[PDB]
């Protein structure tokens, strides 16, 4: 969730700086949100006033601090994200190189917002507290950045980290890049980054479309029917149904299914309360297959 990224470009180069710290919240959507007015109006001042407070409204909370949220791509180009993942997954990124910035607001698979600055300047996100007081430390070295070494951008922004992670939206550590490249191929390159989010979105939704066909497939098992009949010592399954050789996304599919037991040809198959057996005779019918609902 939002913390704080600040990125700087300009002729000399980009820098930004983010920490990795992500926030995650279980109960009522009602109090997650008083909690969370409160985090990111600066309310909150410390860890010790979040676990409380939250204790109070019935939420329990659970911190990550691995989330790297910057990362440096290549000699040309660094990018940070800032994200909220509930219903929907809302990100805005921010790419940068010597000269140049981009911001891109995406919600779940759609580029929704682009921007694209060339020149130089300073782009902050985060939280509105935090979003605040870095502009607010800013003001006082952002206008001598573009005549600046890098790395005394680097340490300008690192001073502004220092100061403000104290806040509990704040991880411990935080990350700060920089390139001096330009990066001519810069729309490609976010471009690329873009897609390759939408390349594992689109992973995770076919693990969970499997996961679904999955449960459609337990929820279809057969509990009570007359299946089939007996030829070749073989249950060919009416219409209706189809065997499986096993729990899987996409089983192989049978027909006509291997059956042991004491039945004879033209003998019907049922089964009742899931015991498989012989019509009339009762006698009982093994297999290796899983009978479903078509």
């Amino acid at each position: 969730s939002m913390s704080l990224i600040i990125c700087y470009y300009g002729k000399n180069g980009a820098v930004i700086g983010g920490d990795r710290r992500q926030i995650f919240f279980r109960g009522s959507e009602e109090n997650r949100k008083i909690l969370e007015e409160k985090l990111y109006s600066g309310e909150i001042k410390s860890e010790e006033e979040l676990y409380k407070l939250a204790e109070k409204l019935n939420i329990k909370i659970i911190i990550e601090d691995d989330r790297e949220k910057v990362r440096k791509i290549s000699d040309s180009v660094v990018c940070g994200e800032v994200r909220s993942l509930g219903i929907d997954a809302k990100r805005r990124r921010v790419y940068a190189t010597k000269g140049k910035c981009a911001i891109v607001d995406i919600l779940n698979d759609t580029v929704t917002n682009q921007t694209i600055k060339e020149g130089f300047g300073i782009v902050v996100l985060g939280n509105r507290f935090l979003k605040k007081k870095a502009e607010e430390e800013l003001k006082r070295t952002a206008k001598l950045f573009p005549m600046m070494p890098i790395q005394q951008i680097e340490d300008a922004i690192k001073e502004i980290f220092e100061k403000l992670k104290w806040h509990p939206t704040v991880s411990k550590e935080y990350d700060i890049y920089s390139v001096n490249k330009y990066e001519k191929n810069f729309e490609e390159v976010i471009k690329k980054d873009i897609e390759s989010l939408f390349k594992y979105r689109e992973q995770l939704r076919k693990q969970l479309i499997d996961f679904g066909k999955v449960m459609s497939i337990v929820n279809k098992i057969v509990k009570n029917g007359e299946i089939g009949v007996i030829k070749d010592g073989k249950l060919h399954l009416y219409d209706d149904y189809i065997a499986i050789d096993k729990i899987d996304p996409n089983p192989k599919v049978f027909k006509v299914v291997d059956v042991e037991g004491n039945f004879k040809d033209g003998d019907i198959v049922v089964i009742e309360n899931g015991d498989m057996k012989i019509k009339g005779t009762n006698e009982k019918v093994t297999t290796k297959y899983i009978i479903i609902h078509k």
